[PDB]
DNA sequence: TGTACAATGGG
């Protein structure tokens, strides 16, 4: 009950779960804010992973959970400002793009945000193998960040079902790391 | 590349 574990646990708590259609909708936001931040790229020559970071820590602020252990932290400030003086500064047709983006990414940080829980329950089956818990919980997180990047909502599965696949994957590929 | 029943206290 480690007083910072144990407080991550009281504040993921409070997050509800998605139903499906919130599920969907979110999932579909992102993917409209991946292709419109593809268009920003073409139109900026700048990296689209650099855009997204941007764009992120730009909608952060409005976020549920500010801290979240295994994610990457935001680019330095003076690569924000001016990336998002950049980003700030397009045309009229392009800046709709930038509005899209924006929903992506925040919609992202919400469906994120309501999978923590998953993780933790996931976590706690790999305790006593190498990784503190705290470890175990930055290692899931990691798949569930990637499990979100290629999640297709199309298909019709439960966000949870890929998200638990990923999860494992991840704590267990980081098991077998630690092992050497 | 692709990785997909659901799963968020546990079983
Ligand atoms: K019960
Ligand atoms: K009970
Ligand atoms: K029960």
């Amino acid at each position: 009950t480690s007083d910072p574990v144990r407080q991550y646990l009281h504040e993921i708590g409070q997050v509800p779960l998605l139903t499906l259609e919130e599920e969907i909708d979110l999932a579909r936001k992102v993917e409209e804010g991946m292709e419109a931040i593809k268009k920003l790229s073409e139109a900026t020559g700048l990296d689209q992973e650099l855009i997204r970071e941007v764009v992120r820590a730009k909608i952060l602020g409005t976020a549920r959970i500010q801290k979240i252990p295994g994610l990457k932290e935001k680019p330095d400030p003076k690569t924000v400002e001016e990336v998002d003086g950049k980003l700030k500064s397009l045309p009229k047709e392009l800046k709709r793009y930038l509005h899209i983006a924006r929903e992506g990414e925040a919609a992202r940080q919400h469906l994120i945000e309501a999978n923590l829980r998953l993780v933790v329950s996931i976590a706690k089956k790999y305790t006593g193998r190498g990784l503190s818990f705290l470890d175990l919980i930055q290692e899931g997180n990691q798949g569930l960040i990637r499990a979100v990047e290629k999640f297709e909502y199309k298909r019709r599965f439960k966000f949870s079902t890929y998200a638990t696949w990923w999860i494992r994957q991840a704590i267990n590929r980081a098991i077998a790391d630690q092992a050497r």
